[PDB]
């Protein structure tokens, strides 16, 4: 059977957002990650606040950045995150407003991936199913992308500067690659998602920020 998962085919994945002029592609990230574990667990699928996070992980800067981990102990130690109709995207910071009956889900922690381990990545995203990853995307050749197997041996494993989300891997056609979903609206690359090189060492840093919750 092919070496291959794809988790949108599933229900495992909602539609995909856009973040607008807020940094908050870390909060979009998260909130993929615990969508697709709650999936997992009940069965359902519900789209989850990313601005319940924005606002009220005060680890992390807002709209200026944050590290998905520090959103996950957030759910954790505060004990649930709001659904979107519970605490809508407004596109920037604001008051921390959660609102305890929203509650959509909860986590019991988070586990990261061995920095630069792509076997391992593969493993989690076989297993737990979609994960929290950070790549670079401060380059032209990545931002206009449309279709393919994404590779640019300029892509810096160093400079982590996008949040975004695996949900899946394959081979398209010779090509092994990682099934992403960024957060740039649906107008952006092959409706919202990207695929990016697998293999070819470390495309990107793929690997050097991974982590998923636990639930
Ligand atoms: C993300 O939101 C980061 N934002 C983006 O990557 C881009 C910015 C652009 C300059 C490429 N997107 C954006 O601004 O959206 C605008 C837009 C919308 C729709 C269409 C087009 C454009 C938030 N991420 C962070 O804050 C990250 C968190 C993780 C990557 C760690 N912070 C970061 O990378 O810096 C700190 C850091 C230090 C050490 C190691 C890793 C990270």
């Amino acid at each position: 059977a092919p070496d291959s998962v794809d988790y949108r085919k599933k229900g495992y994945v909602t539609p995909v957002k856009n973040q607008g002029q807020c940094g908050s592609c870390w909060a979009f990230s998260s909130v993929g990650a615990l969508e697709g574990q709650l999936k997992k667990k009940t069965g359902k699928l519900l789209n989850l606040s990313p601005q319940n996070l924005v606002d009220c992980v005060s680890e992390n800067d807002g709209c200026g950045g944050g590290y998905m981990t520090n959103a996950f102990q957030y759910v954790q130690k505060n004990r649930g995150i709001d659904s979107e109709d519970a605490y809508p995207y407004v596109g920037q910071e604001e008051s921390c407003m959660y609102n305890p009956t929203g509650k959509a889900a909860k986590c019991r922690g988070y586990r990261e991936i061995p920095e630069g381990n792509e076997k391992a990545l593969k493993r989690a995203v076989a297993r737990v199913g979609p994960v929290s990853v950070a790549i670079d995307a401060s380059l032209t050749s990545f931002q206009f992308y449309s279709k393919g197997v994404y590779y640019d041996e300029s892509c810096n494993s160093d400079n982590l500067n996008h949040a975004v989300l695996a949900v899946g891997y394959g081979i398209q056609k010779g090509n092994k690659h990682w099934i992403i979903k960024n957060s740039w609206g649906e107008n952006w690359g092959n409706k919202g998602y990207i695929l990016m090189a697998r293999n070819k060492n470390n495309a990107c840093g793929i690997a050097n920020l991974a982590s998923f919750p636990k639930m």
